[PDB]
């Protein structure tokens, strides 16, 4: 099976793809920086015996994007999971403070990307024999509600529900299935913003408790193990003690 | 570990229970029909060679729930995990012919019985030691969208979301975590190869899709396994080509 | 154009009565006890020259709601607005301490008069001629997000979004539309000064910010005076500054 | 009150600046088309006999953005109340043949714009005395469920739905209130239904939109219509699909 994770060298994304290339899945996975990618390619490799292709790529950038699923298709022949995993956050700044520069940034990241990715996805899936194919959306507990100083984000990750929905309804009479999953709190380690402090509703900063990586990871395996009848339209895997079932 | 699931005897409950079981848990099974529940005790019990008792049980009775609540502290002293399961739909009649004994029955088996072991799920893990455990609450899809002559039904399912909602916030600072898992057409194998017609949007009746049983049951063993910090407070696993995410 | 309003004798309840009858609609009103009931209907329909007509009735008894219904239809031979208000609201408890009789009594007023009254509503709105009529339920915030320990309430009101929904979808091809409304600490002068201290999602117990009934009153006023061909699905309204949409 | 309405030369957004025009606002509008613009200003201004500006204005441009909101501020000193009604649609084109231009026209005109203007609001409604002002944004029955062949038109109306929450909740302490509605079939033939087939659907007339919004913002800011959902009642939605 092929599977392709964006944004995999790093974080969640490469959790992600060492997960899945210990499952027996070929894997590429896609960032910016060729060191980081090159680096981690070299490493899952290692570790599961199986193959693991490095592209470097820009997913706002549609001719990056092109010639990447060009590049999958021409290694593999078919693409059988898409990991949509490409994002960025803006600096927590007054709403009215966001530059336009960090805006466009965002919306590329975090809503064009997928977008893009998802467009090749189809043109493959639909091609291939057999036909049809997986693609999982990462999205955000922000998706379903807001710290403060934050409406790009939030922006960005509830447009991706819109994004999965459309996309799990038009794949519908093609094989295709798409999921989305929305994480809470995952974290390598105590680096990570939510150990360093983040907006309460209140507005204070404050530290919130993490979840290993290693459960993402594990949970899209899960979602990604199911044949193309079945589908998990959406799940929600977080901290549990962190602030978001209550009123704030 | 502890597991008590409702319903257990058959369907969707007794594949959870069996990869419960499978999983080293020490399994505890509800229902009202004995030899059904006896029966399926024993094969699972077989197969996996692991405690699996069956209590007889309606968890809409408080003092039946009381009991079997009691039946488990004296005999595991703990419960780790409680899996609302129990619950029944119904034929669909137009909304102003249902009887009042259907609307008290559907009430009773799809919301008060969850919201009674939850009670006492409660009792159990706040007191006992080590403190905690999680539970699992068995929504519905209806609990989206419904099918046409479903109120009470998707009344009910709608109503688990708030219970789910309502145990997580509360057991937050307990070490009691809850989630539900909303399934779309699972069904065993001679169920679905059966062909049952439902009812559409349009008020016609045709078959649908539907996906294994075993599938719910590895969701449901994922959500088990996470540590008591991490949480799958949602997720919708189901049959990937049925009507849901478009416009009814 | 005929409206019934239950639990219309105070409250949030009374204000709508208040309103719909200051726009010439013949009002029908509910509620438990007779002398307030009664005084309601009178100061109403001084104000307005309406027919103001008090019902005492529990709409939690199959029986009482017939009777109800009877008495509309005998005396206004139709129904174009159905307002289901009754409900209640349990003082706080911790979630394993709500008895028996606490959680029958929140399900019964908080669901099932809601169901009952809508059955009937559906018999007279499908009957008459010309056919059709609305139904405006009445949730709440806790349809959305919980206070602690208010499991009860929580799921009574996310369940009236069911209903809601199956109501919409059943009602579509006899011209009855159904919408709902979630208030958000909507209060009676009297009891706004008050400052009455309510659960925060930490558990600390606070005042919140809250609104006039006059403007839920003004909402509902523009939901019925929409043509039947168009309908307020459902729409929040809430004090601008209480907690609600952040985290908690 | 001094209102600002975003492409409210033509249809929806025309006709709530009508209706708010003649509940006394004075009333700016906004669009890429002069000679439109300029005309419907006319006509409301006539009706009403209130103020109705037309700035030519794309909500996509952040410097025509910016300009605008200083034109505004030039004249009125302040803005009470914001309606985000700016936004276009994609052809029902199958998803992978979307242009790249046709997404970053409709990212642009259905969330960019709105955060921008958003943007700009909250910098007056922060400064003006006394501070603080309402801010709607028009959403779409496709922040809860997509036709097929909608991607793009229903991301960015998603984003809308998180945009309204964030601005709602970085809003509060500024006496600044946020809320949505998510209108379905307005009237401005057939569309496609969840199964690939061409159909035509009931719709509802400009009219009980405006009248809706007009009733979201007749609320003093203490009080907020957070979300709302007013459509033609019997088009599908609510059932599976």
């Amino acid at each position: 099976r092929i599977a392709l994770v964006t944004g995999g060298g790093t974080g969640v994304g490469r959790g992600i793809a060492q997960a899945l290339s210990a499952e027996g899945y070929s894997v590429v996975i896609t960032g910016r920086r060729p060191d980081v990618l090159d680096a981690a390619a070299g490493e899952i490799g290692g570790r599961t015996g199986n193959i693991v292709r490095a592209v470097v790529c820009d997913v706002g950038d549609p001719d990056q994007v092109a010639a990447l699923f060009a590049a999958v298709r021409a290694e593999f022949a078919r693409l059988d999971l898409l990991v949509n995993n490409a994002g960025s956050n803006v600096p927590p700044v007054p709403l009215e403070e966001v530059t336009f520069e960090q805006w466009n940034g965002i919306v590329a990241a975090n809503l064009t990307g997928a977008f893009l990715c998802t467009q090749h996805a189809f043109r493959m899936m639909k091609a291939q024999t057999p036909r049809g194919g997986r693609i999982i959306n990462n999205g955000s507990i922000s998706a379903q509600t807001p710290r403060p100083n934050s409406a790009p984000y939030t922006a960005t990750k509830h447009a991706i529900t819109g994004l999965t929905k459309s996309t799990a309804l038009d794949g519908r009479m093609h094989d295709i299935a798409c999921g989305q999953i929305d994480i809470g709190n995952a974290a390598t380690d105590m680096t990570a913003r939510m150990s360093t402090g983040v907006l309460q509703a209140n507005g204070e900063v404050a530290a919130e408790p993490t979840i290993p990586i290693e459960h993402i990871a594990e949970a899209v395996v899960y979602m990604a193990s199911l044949p193309l009848s079945a589908n998990v339209l959406t799940m929600t895997v977080m901290a549990t003690r962190m602030p978001l079932v209550g009123r704030g």
